[PDB]
């Protein structure tokens, strides 16, 4: 376990541009590879499958704006432990060539992706340029991939995580923040349906 001496803020912050996340409304059929529970504010997804996350604003942010994703453990007693891939998957060398093998969160389909091992906090994050919607689209979507199961021993080790999405300007200053819980499992639709029944 790499231990950090800080914890990233999780405070929701729409900021000047009205930043917030959206998710597809995918339902809980057996065939779904990712599904989002609004009641739990929790994303359920399969290992290394595309998770679309929409980025919404009310006004266009300045040029060079970027969007960063970072995972932390949800439980207070684990929050200072850096979220990382388990030993097996890190050594599996399943990298797309861009992502460090230790990083839990990847972005797919974006050649401008940038990965950070923070030299002071030791936290991992992934950042991409933030684009307005393309011609013929009404949304900006990032395709995230979670590269370990929540049950991966020596990684998340059955502990729940939060993903924190931050909108930043070109200089790294905070423009907006949103977050959601994540469970990575082989049966996201069933797992979402079950957890919502336990409400
Ligand atoms: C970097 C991302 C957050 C960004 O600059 N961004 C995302 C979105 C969705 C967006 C818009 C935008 C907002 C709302 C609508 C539309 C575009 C298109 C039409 N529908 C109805 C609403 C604008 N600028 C930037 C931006
Ligand atoms: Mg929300
Ligand atoms: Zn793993």
């Amino acid at each position: 376990g790499s231990m950090s001496s800080s914890v990233p803020s999780q405070k929701t912050y729409q900021g000047s541009y009205g930043f917030r996340l959206g998710f597809l409304h995918s339902g809980t059929a057996k065939s779904v590879t990712s599904t989002y529970s609004p009641a739990l504010n929790k994303l359920f997804c399969q290992l290394a499958k595309t998770c679309p996350v929409q980025l919404w604003v009310d006004s266009t942010p300045p040029p060079g704006t970027r969007v960063r994703a970072m995972a932390i453990y949800k439980q207070s007693q684990h929050m200072t432990e850096v979220v990382r891939r388990c030993p097996h998957h890190e050594r599996s060398s399943d990298s797309d060539g861009l992502a460090p093998p230790q990083h839990l969160i990847r972005v797919e389909g974006n050649l401008r992706v940038e990965y950070l091992d923070d030299r002071n906090t030791f936290r991992h994050s992934v950042v991409v340029p933030c684009e307005p919607p393309e011609v013929g689209s009404d949304s900006t979507t990032i395709h995230y991939n979670y590269m370990c199961y929540s049950s991966c021993m020596g990684g998340m080790n059955r502990r729940p995580i939060l993903t924190i999405i931050t909108l930043e300007d070109s200089s790294g200053n905070l423009l907006g923040r949103d977050s959601f819980e994540v469970r990575v499992s082989a049966s996201p639709g069933r797992d979402r349906r079950t957890e919502e029944e336990n409400l």
